[PDB]
This record gives structure tokens, sequence and C-alpha cells, in this order.
């Protein structure tokens, strides 16, 4: 099974093709993972997926999409972090974290807590920043403020800073979190960066922060180690030729500057748009951008059957299939994928004390 | 749902029906628990169940089944479970704990490491005990010590102390392991217990090392906590109705000693039967326990589809039903089994951070 094939990258391999997707808890307390996160990522590493990638993790206390989310702005918010991937280790899988900014789209509920912008006289909120204050509306409704060059260089910095701190926790793999209408991708789009300095207006202009901060973690970030990012590559906004276009060539740019994968996503920068939701979707996208741009990618949003997993894999559409919600549900996803395809010594996904008796 | 009724006993109320039995992991060392045990059981408590009983504890060292096994016999073994019974707790789930000794069949490798009896020259190993200095035979051929009188006090203290132990680290519910051929079995058993003292020949002979253990424990185990055993009530040995009415007595004098629930299990005490392996074949087994002794019941090997847990409870053969492997392969399987049985928000089953995500 295509599934089932180890994978290397630089000085990693993955036992299997499995990606675990990073997945928001919103179950940190200032930045502060905890045994929520201990028990969660611990489990899904036995479970038997070759990678796991941790939760968007706030770069900047600002940059957290809500209270709960998880924090690397100091260096106590990276020793937390020192058990849990040894934990994945020790299960066989590999550590990754996706390092972020939520950009205008922060400061906001928890989803099963209304999902929306926090009350201004909440004492939980605070401000958000963006290259432009143009708010995302809808639910977001708050209007961000504009950044100054210096918010901009200290932004970048913070992302230095954050994968210097996953470097020495631990992490085998990082993922630049430049997708889903946050920091980066908002900088990238004309819809949400209205600038007419250097970090807006035309497309080398607006690659400027996301071309930047990469060069700057490839500064710190061991080149034996996998340096990602994920990004999406359209918005279904009606400009979906020329978006995808612009976002290739990016690709380009992002893989001269030494991204080894690249996670292929919908940009959400916006709410007025219409994303054809189903299995696979975005199969043939990611595809386009594997062999347009020459980098292997990953992509999610509905590849979590076995058979749609491995379907990609053989048509090269992917290098490896990210499965969240699936895991949810069942922490042992990847061994009910190695059942269902009929790989030997399916039970031996798992750790011996479960694998023994499930043969 | 039966199945998702809440069950009250003495002080506690378990969420739903469904039980994780106690399920040996083979993986402490010197009898102490460590990260294995805390992400295993902290993650099942999170998929849902009510009660999460945790494997088979020794009381003494000697009483491990394996070099692997957990074990209670001391003050630091027993506060090593407080961070794990805390994490139960907190997702919601019932902690218990099952406290034994594994007499003859003691001293034995991890089933995938040969699940025989260790080398006599292998250092690992020790001398067993028993009733009578008798093998199990098979892949277990080591003769066990005699116990004198001394040996069967002492043994009793160690239940007390286990016991005591157990309540003073928090869990909510204990388990006497007085099945599958281990040191409590062994005595109650004529296969197994040749002794022509006190503690064998007659039917009030050979219960007495068991109902006298279960009379020691009782002066330290809290009243408001239930207090429960397992038992094999009978063994396909070709002796099975007068086993089986032998066990019902047994389970009465149980009952009038304060026991509150009955897992109704096989013997297992030699190797020379004949189980008629199948989906809940203890069913019937299980219904004429509880009838016959008016005692509630579990039991498992089989249940662990939704539609025969439920199909158990509804014909009023079981009040708990214990599901084993179908947890080590899902973790998640309550939400499983809501999702199966139709029950209104099943995703809910799980903590927020999944359910949201499910429904
Ligand atoms: C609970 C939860 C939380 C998050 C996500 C999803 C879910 C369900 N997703 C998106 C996720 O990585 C993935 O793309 C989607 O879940 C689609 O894949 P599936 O169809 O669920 O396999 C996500 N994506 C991301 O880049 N960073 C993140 O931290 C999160 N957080
Ligand atoms: C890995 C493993 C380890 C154990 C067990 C089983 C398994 C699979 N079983 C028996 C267990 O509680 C249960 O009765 C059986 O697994 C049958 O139920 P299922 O058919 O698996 O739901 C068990 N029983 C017991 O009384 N104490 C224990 O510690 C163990 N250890
Ligand atoms: O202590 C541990 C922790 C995790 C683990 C995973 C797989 C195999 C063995 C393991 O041991
Ligand atoms: O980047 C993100 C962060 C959170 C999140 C939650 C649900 C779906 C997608 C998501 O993406
Ligand atoms: O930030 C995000 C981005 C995407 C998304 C998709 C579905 C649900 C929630 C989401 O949140
Ligand atoms: O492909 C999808 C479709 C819906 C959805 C909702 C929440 C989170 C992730 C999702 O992914
Ligand atoms: O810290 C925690 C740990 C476990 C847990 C389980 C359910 C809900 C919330 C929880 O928080
Ligand atoms: O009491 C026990 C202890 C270990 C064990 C292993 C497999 C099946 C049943 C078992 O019962
Ligand atoms: O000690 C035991 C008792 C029962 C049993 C049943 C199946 C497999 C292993 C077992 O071990
Ligand atoms: O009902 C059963 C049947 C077989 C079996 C084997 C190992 C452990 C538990 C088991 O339960």
């Amino acid at each position: 099974s295509a599934l089932f094939e180890p994978y290397t990258l630089k000085d990693v391999t993955l036992r299997n093709r499995i990606a675990i997707p990073p997945m928001c808890q919103y179950m940190a307390e200032d930045g502060m993972i905890n045994d929520w996160h201990h028990v969660h990522l611990a489990g899904l590493a036995r479970g038997g997926a070759g990678l796991l990638v941790v939760e968007a993790t706030a770069v900047a206390p600002e940059g957290r999409i809500t209270p709960g989310c998880a924090g690397i702005w100091s260096d106590a918010h990276a020793q937390a972090f020192v058990p849990v991937v040894q934990a994945i280790k020790a299960a066989g899988s590999v550590p990754g974290i996706q390092i972020a900014h939520a950009g205008r789209k922060a400061s906001a509920n928890r989803p099963w807590e209304g999902d929306d912008h926090i009350a201004a006289d909440d004492t939980r909120g605070w401000e958000t920043i963006a290259p432009s204050a143009i708010a995302f509306g809808a639910h977001l409704p708050k209007v961000p403020r504009e950044m100054t060059l210096d918010d901009i260089a200290r932004v970048k910095q913070d992302f230095v800073d954050a994968a210097r701190r996953a470097r020495d926790a631990g992490f085998e793999w990082i993922e630049l979190h430049f997708a889903h209408g946050f920091l980066g991708q908002s900088f990238f789009s004309e819809h949400s960066n209205k600038r007419t300095d250097a970090y807006g207006g035309s497309f080398d202009n607006r690659s400027r922060f996301l071309l930047e901060t990469l060069a700057a973690v490839r500064e710190v970030w061991p080149e034996n180690l996998p340096l990602t990012a994920r990004f999406g590559v359209l918005e279904y906004d009606g400009r979906d030729e020329q978006t995808l276009e612009e976002s290739i060539e990016l690709a380009r740019r992002f893989k001269a500057g030494g991204l080894d994968l690249l996670s292929v996503s919908v940009g959400f920068t916006i709410p007025d748009t219409n994303i054809p939701w189903g299995p696979a979707f975005m199969g043939p996208i990611a595809e386009r951008v594997r062999r347009e741009a020459k980098l292997p990618v990953t992509s999610a949003w509905g590849f979590g059957t076995p058979q749609l997993a491995e379907a990609a894999l053989q048509a090269n559409q992917l290098d490896l299939v990210s499965v969240g919600r699936a895991h949810l549900a069942d922490p042992h996803w990847a061994y009910f994928a190695a059942k269902e395809l009929g790989v030997e010594k399916a039970s031996w996904t798992l750790p011996a004390p479960y694998a023994h008796w499930l043969e």
C-alpha cells in the first residue's frame, strides 16, 4: 500500500504517508499547554501516523486566534513542549509544529463559545494587527490596526524566535502558517492588503513578508530538518485562475528559498466565497502545484478515508496525506486504514500492548 | 439507549453503562507505572466510558504475572497512580483499580515475548506461591510453593494494604481479582487446591481465603465507594453445573459480606477445557448469577459491538457492559457506540475539542 510506504525528507524518515495536520485544541492558558495536549498528542502518535504536526502555535500573544490557543513566545512556553515532543518520539512518530500569527482573525472566541470576535469590554480580548485596517467581516467584524514597518520587523523576529525555540524543544519538522486568512495569507491577498509601501501593491511586494519570514526562519532552522509551510493557493472567490497562477509562482520562490514541502490549502481570506466541499476536492489543485512548482505537497479537507488517501498517493497528487477530523473521532485511524487496505500485520501499526491482542 | 443511561452504585454515579475492564499493559518497571499508563488511561477516559478499571495491579512483587506488571505494594507505587487518577477524573470517567495476585501463573513472560513461565536461570524470574504445589501445566509448568498459614496471613494483609493505598490515591472503585486462575481462583477450585487445613477440602474451606480477604479489605475500603470482585464462575471442564452452583453460593456470601457488584468471568484454572468462545457467550451465565445471587453484574468476552451491549442491558443480563479489545483498537469506542445506537448529540460523548467538530 502506498499509504504505508516510508517517506524521507532531508534527514527525517516518516514510517508511513499519514500525516496528522495541525488541529487547534483551544485548551491552553496564556499560551501554556498542559496535560490536555500531552495526552492528546501522545495518544495520536501511538495510533501509528508517521508525522504529527502540533496545532497553530502563536509566535506572539496577539497572534493567538483565541484565549485558548497555544503559544511559543517565550522560553517557558517552549519548555512546556519538551515532554510532549519526547512522548511523540517515544511512540515512533515524527514531531512537528505549526508556528502562526492569526492577524485580523485573532481575539476570537473558541468555536463552541460563539466562534466570533470577542466583545470590546471582555477582559480577555485584544487589539488585532494586519497589513491594512480592513475587517474580515461576518462574525469577525473587528477592524485590525495597520502594521508599521517596525511591527513587520518585530513579527518576523517573533517567527525566528519561535523557530529557534521549536528547534531547541526537539521538533523535527516545522510548518509556517501562511494560510487560512491569518497574517501571512492576508499579506499575500489583494483583498486584505491595500498597502502602498514595500509590503503591498505588486506581486513582489505582497510576497515580501512571506519570503522575508521564510528566509529569516531559515537562518535558525537546521538545514537537515524539513522546513515547510501551509499556504492557501486559491479562495474560490471568482478569481481562481489568476490567484492560482500567482500562488504557484510564490511556491516556486518558496522552493528556491529552501522550502522542502508545501501544505496546499484554501485561503479563507474573506467570507464571500463558494468553496466546493467534497471528498478529496483539493486533489487536483494539489497535483497542479506539485507539478508546476516541482515541490512535494500535502493536503487535507476530505481525504480521510483509506481508499481516498491511497488513490491520491498512487495518482501522485500528494506525497503525504493529511487526515484531521478522522483522528479526533479515532486516534488509531492509521490502524483502521492499515486494516482497510489489507496491509500485512496491520495491528502492528500500533505498539505491542495493543498490537498483540488485535492480530 | 440503555447503554447510555447513568448508573449509581453507593455514592458513585457512572455517566453511562460502558465499563473498560482491567487490561494489563506489561509496561511497568519493578511495578512502577509510567507515561505509557498515564496516556493510555487518560486517553481512554476521554473516549467517553463511564468507568475505567486499571489493569491487574499486584499486591506483592511475587504476585505480578510478569516483569512488566503494575504493582501497588508500597506507598511509592501508590503515589505513581495519583496523577493518572486525577486525569481520569478530569475526563469525567470514574477511576477504578483491580488489585491482584497471580499465584501459580506468576513469573511469566510478556505475551509477545513467549507468554510462558520464565526460565529458571533468567534473572527476571521468581518463585511462585499457591494453595498447593501443583503446576498449571502446558506453557506454565513451574510448580509453585505451597503457602504456609503465615503466607496466607501475609497475602491477606497485602490486599488490605493495596486497598488502603488505592483509597488514598483517589480511586473510587475497587475490584478484587479472584478470577482467571490466579491466587484467589486457585483457592476456590478443587483442581488447584488440595489443602487439608482450614483453607481446603470443603466448600467453606475453599471459600475461606476469598471471604476473609473480602472482609479484611472491607475494613479499610470506604463504605460509600463500590467494592467489587471478578470471579470465574465456571471452567468449561465438564463439571459446569456443580461448579456454577457453588459459584452462585459464593456470590451470595460475597453479597452478604458487602460486595456491591460482581464481574462474572471464566476460571481459566486449568488448561484442559472447552470454552465456547463467541459473541456475548457469557450473557446467559451472567444473567443466572445476577438472578440467583441478587447482585449487580458485569461481564465481557465478546460484548464489544454496540448492539450486543445494548441487547444485554435491555434483557437485564448485565448492569454494566465491559468492552476490552474494542477500546485497544479505538480508544473512542464509546463515541462509536453512541453513533451506532443513534444517541442524540453523539459526538458530545467526547470532550468539546473533539465533539464540536464531529457533530
Ligand atoms: C479541530 C480543528 C482545528 C484546526 C483545524 C481543523 C480542525 C478540525 N485545521 C484544519 C485541519 O488541519 C484540516 O485541514 C481539516 O481538518 C481538513 O482535514 P480533514 O477533512 O478533517 O481530514 C487547522 N489548520 C491549520 O492550519 N492549523 C490549525 O491549527 C488548525 N486547527
Ligand atoms: C490486553 C489485555 C489484558 C488483560 C485482559 C484482556 C486483554 C485484551 N483481561 C481480560 C479483559 O478484561 C476482558 O475480559 C477481555 O478482553 C474480554 O473482553 P473483550 O471481548 O475484549 O471486550 C484482563 N482481565 C483481568 O481481569 N485483568 C487484567 O488485567 C486483564 N488483562
Ligand atoms: O514509554 C513509552 C511511551 C510510548 C511508547 C510508545 C510505543 C512503544 C513504547 C512506548 O513506551
Ligand atoms: O488554521 C486554522 C485554525 C483553526 C481552525 C479551526 C477549524 C478549521 C480550520 C482551522 O484552521
Ligand atoms: O480559521 C479557519 C479557517 C478555515 C476554517 C474552515 C472551517 C471551519 C473553521 C475554519 O477556521
Ligand atoms: O473538509 C472539511 C469540511 C468541513 C470542515 C468543518 C470543520 C473543520 C474541517 C472541515 O473540513
Ligand atoms: O485538562 C483537562 C484534562 C482532561 C479533560 C477532559 C475533558 C474535558 C476537559 C479536560 O481538561
Ligand atoms: O487476568 C488477566 C490478566 C491478563 C490477561 C491477558 C489476556 C487475557 C486475559 C487476561 O486476564
Ligand atoms: O491469564 C489469562 C486468563 C485468560 C486468558 C484468556 C485469553 C488469553 C490470555 C489469558 O490469560
Ligand atoms: O472473548 C475473547 C476471545 C479471545 C480473546 C483473546 C485475547 C484476549 C481476550 C479475548 O477475549
